[PDB]
């Protein structure tokens, strides 16, 4: 029977990897990585996280089945981290998931469960995995303009014009912050206008909050999400702990369902629990327990925020340096967007030809859409990348 | 939108878990003399070693780690493990393995039907219903003898067609405790090859029946006979890491080409559902399995659990014998595994819990691991008073 199976395409993160490894050049650089790496090219385990694991190893006495939709400590801590004081426990349903991707997949299953004729609007461009999951589910996908290739900023007028076509019951996927892959983000004022269009259309917003803490700060990064949450009755939020907690492989995510009333909340919470049951019964415990422990233990929460802040500031300085280098070389402020972008990613706006030419002549690797990871940069690699960009005529 | 969500039916077994001189005999979790589900010695040592050795938590393998895949393949199939034709996928527990098994099969056969034992783990049917798969049932439990109705099973299975899937419990049949002998297994292999039905084996209690190797005997027999077979394994109960969510799906194929196809489709399945599988439990398992000292202590502890439960069954049988003045309840000593169904009707079961404080699943399924010297005679007497 298994012979009838249609061949499925590989990730692609590995094809780029195999090519990079095969390159015999001593000065080759990899800006295609999708995770944070420090100065030494390593992805460390955050201090507070290692502290939580030592703590868990000494206090945990059992590993019996726990909470179906997650542990209360985790659900509450995550809700407070994302929504702050605006958290309305009475109308908020929460579900621990297998990473942010699991939260996204579940959000989609939940929405389709409530609205079979669901259509989803995604940004142009967006995290490729969004479309993949949606295509796999058979969901109708619609695109809304977002990245302005020329200014490398947000084409807001276009975004607004396209979103205006959304009908009641449709879902609009928004990146809460640090837009992957572009790095171009909405201002709080633009968020406010988006809220108006959403109220008008009656479209359900799904916020992908995977980088809270890498933009302008923990609270700052959740600002857009909190505005949407307070002005829109029903809101779906799929959060990730992979990057901001540095526990990628542990698979710790969270799905928040903001409902108009408690009756609906019980309905949503029950359906979410049912969704976990029919997929894998219970969600992973380890990562979630690390998170709730860090968040509930003052000493740890403190050290964690301090390490995240150091990380954010470090990347922000890398941006400033690159932008300055490019300013000095270009004799213009065209590349200023690099210092305006937020997150660990940025789309340079180079064409595939320019991308290939950069690799061949300078040994610098990056995603085919010209997306680079700022964390993979440093004092020694910045001058090289800058010169490369100018030389290939970007 | 969300206001249109219809209410869902709760999990009956896990419902009692919430409801609980109370005596918990419900959820299939191993418990010790003091009513505690402990962390196995080797598992604890493994976690301690992991804390010292892990330097990063970056994304790892989409299909799981090679170490985990290999160790698990060896634990299950032993020397019958043909890597060139075996695709392995780390999953979110055994339940995740089952779901992923059904998705893989449906992709290869949009019109597949699934044959399940009468009765079977309720969660088997709930998932199939959710997915919208046609479910047929085959006779298995003999309510009279409390054993297996093998004649009925053979009859019903012979009616299966190629492309269909037959779900079998590798050992320690949940919820009955009634198991097939190796001769009956060989007989089943004949039917499977004659009909061309794809076997899906749920292996959740390897080590709780007659032993690690012995509990895999039937699975190894089907794997050597049938060219294509799926195995959904759980590390929740035999490693005592229930909440970690670790298990794996093994896809045995006739050739390397099909193996490549299956492997790719399985990786794709994880990617579209939750991206990467959880690392913590899988790492604990491979660490135990690949470290001689740890594997040895683990096998010893698992054997102790096994022997202990077996002792309990005999105690319960004896106690009941004295009180009933008969041996009707003899079946309790012959059943193998964590569970055993008595026979008490729904009303009797309910009366028992509402006054005696002893909770057992509605179909009279009891977790023998929940008993001990003190509670056994109490239970025995309680069933006598509830009569029939
Ligand atoms: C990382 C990421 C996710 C989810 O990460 P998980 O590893 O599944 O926790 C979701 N959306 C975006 C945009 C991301 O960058
Ligand atoms: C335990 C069990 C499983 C798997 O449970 P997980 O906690 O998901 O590992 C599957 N089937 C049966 C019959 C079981 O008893
Ligand atoms: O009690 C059981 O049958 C095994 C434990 C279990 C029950 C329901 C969902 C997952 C695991």
């Amino acid at each position: 029977m298994l012979g009838n199976l249609k061949p499925q395409a590989p990730d692609k993160i590995l094809a780029l990897m195999g090519e990079f490894r095969a390159d015999p050049r001593q000065g080759k650089i990899d800006l295609g990585v999708g995770v944070y790496k420090d100065a030494t090219g390593h992805t460390p385990i955050m201090r507070a996280v290692h502290a939580a694991e030592q703590r868990m190893l000494e206090t945990e006495t059992t590993k019996t089945y726990a909470g179906l939709s997650g542990e209360p400590e985790f659900q509450k801590a995550m809700g407070e981290l994302i929504l702050g004081d605006g958290l309305k426990s009475e109308t908020t349903a929460t579900l621990a998931t297998v990473g942010g991707t699991g939260a996204l997949r579940q959000a989609l299953e939940l929405a389709r469960m409530a609205n079979p004729d669901l259509r989803v609007f995604v940004s142009d461009p967006t995290w490729p995995n969004h479309v993949s999951i949606m295509n796999f589910m058979g969901l109708p996908v619609q695109t809304y303009r977002y990245f302005d290739a020329e200014t490398r900023g947000v084409d807001f007028e276009g975004m607004k014009a396209d979103l205006a076509a959304a009908k009641k019951g449709d879902m609009v996927l928004l990146h809460g912050c640090c837009h992957n892959p572009t790095g171009a983000n909405l201002t709080l004022d633009q968020w406010a206008e988006i809220a108006s269009i959403l109220e008008k259309t009656g479209a359900l917003p799904l916020i992908d909050l995977a980088y809270q803490g890498f933009g302008d700060g923990l609270e700052e990064d959740a600002a857009g999400t909190r505005l949407i949450a307070s002005r829109i009755p029903e809101v779906l939020i799929a959060a990730s702990c992979s990057k901001n907690f540095g526990i990628y492989r542990e698979r710790t995510g969270c799905l928040l369902a903001l409902c108009a009333d408690a009756a609906t909340r019980e309905l949503a919470q029950g359906a979410m629990a049912f969704l976990n049951r029919q997929t894998y019964s219970f969600p992973p415990f380890h990562g979630a327990k690390i998170v709730s422990t860090v968040l509930t233990t003052p000493e740890l929460r403190a050290d964690w925020m301090a390490e995240l802040e150091a990380v954010r500031s470090g990347m922000l300085r890398l941006r400033e340096q690159l932008a300055g280098e490019l300013r000095d070389l270009s004799g213009s402020d065209r590349f200023g967007f690099v210092a305006e972008h937020r997150g660990m990613f940025s789309r340079l706006g180079a064409t595939p030809e320019q991308v290939k030419r950069i690799k061949e002549e300078f040994g610098i690797y990056m995603v085919g859409d010209s997306r680079i990871n700022i964390a993979g940069l440093n004092d020694n690699t910045i001058p090289i990348l800058a010169r490369a960009i100018i030389e290939v005529g970007v």
